DNA sequence: ACTGATTACTCTTTAACGTAT
DNA sequence: ATACGTTAAAGAGTAATCAGT
């Protein structure tokens, strides 16, 4: 039961957990729901996850990320705890993946990037285009959330499919009328 | 309306030969200048919301069944309309173009306005509805959901106040 | 009165799906 | 494979209510 026992919260571990809410909860709310905000673009995190989890309400929680909508001490505590909770679940989804022992899919900014620029070469990719475009996007996803590009897996539903990726194209075709 | 039962198949039927995206933006155009919320078209109607939305503001196609019916409901709803203002779905109320540039305009003027500068601009607004609405400004209860109260201004005014965070 | 916090509701956006070749 | 036609899901904007100042 070795990896399990790393996944186990050290009593420490546990006190720099609630010590870094209570940190949080002293700074300014506006400066923190920036990095909030921020790190689920990096990882491309739905709020629902978020209100799911925690018990928001998306339009506060959506108002308070977007805006500097305030929110009492109690609900930012949740959001604060959730974060440093989820920081360590995606540290492990990357470093438990790579090896062998309901969220949706969405289009991250680098992947976009990468997409626009093919589809002005060829609108109707090649299936080895496509799937030559899945590695090259996965990595900028990667080296986004600064992993490396072999944990690909820890991704999770973030992960981009040869399927997606023609949608995308579809979609986009769609688009020209 | 028997005089006109078949005139809305004649309606309907035109509007079915129409190009698809003008007789979109026409709907659109109507329930905008009513404020009707698409939400009571999908109710009655029974369209996929989704659908509606990207085909009322983008020009996305659907079956000329599915056209039908908002055709049907479109012609329909007129009668309503016109029957209620004349007369003189908990449907929430919504702020009018020409409403808004009135109230922005007297933000401007007072942030925090009192209550006899609120009642004043209730009717002032709903003025430009009625007429937005091509109805004489005496018949403003057929506004019904969509008339303006002094409740609705302090609140537009509160949550405008709220801008600075 | 009023700020303040909070929310149900409405709707645009998005990724996904099935069908009929 | 591709086009369509169609849509569940996600999120931001809108109007609103209750309560502590």
């Amino acid at each position: 039961p070795i990896l399990k026992e790393l996944e186990n919260l050290s009593p420490e571990e546990a006190a720099h957990q609630k010590a870094v809410v209570e940190t949080l909860l002293q700074e300014d709310p506006w400066r923190v729901a920036k990095m909030v905000k921020s790190y689920l673009q990096q990882h491309n995190i739905p709020q629902r996850e978020v209100v799911d989890t925690t018990g928001l309400n998306q339009s506060h929680l959506s108002q308070h990320l977007n805006k500097g909508t305030p929110m009492k001490t109690q609900k930012r505590a949740a959001l604060y705890t959730w974060y440093v909770r989820k920081q360590r679940e995606v540290a492990q989804q990357f470093t438990h993946a790579g090896q062998g022992g309901r969220n949706r899919f969405k289009w991250g900014p680098a992947s976009q990037q990468i997409l626009f620029q093919a589809y002005e070469r060829q609108k109707n990719p090649s299936k080895e285009e496509r799937e030559t475009l899945v590695e090259e996007c996965n990595r900028a996803e990667c080296i986004q959330r600064g992993v490396s590009p072999s944990q690909a897996q820890g991704l999770g539903s973030n992960l981009v499919t040869e399927v997606r990726v023609y949608n995308w194209f579809a979609n986009r075709r769609k688009e020209e009328a």
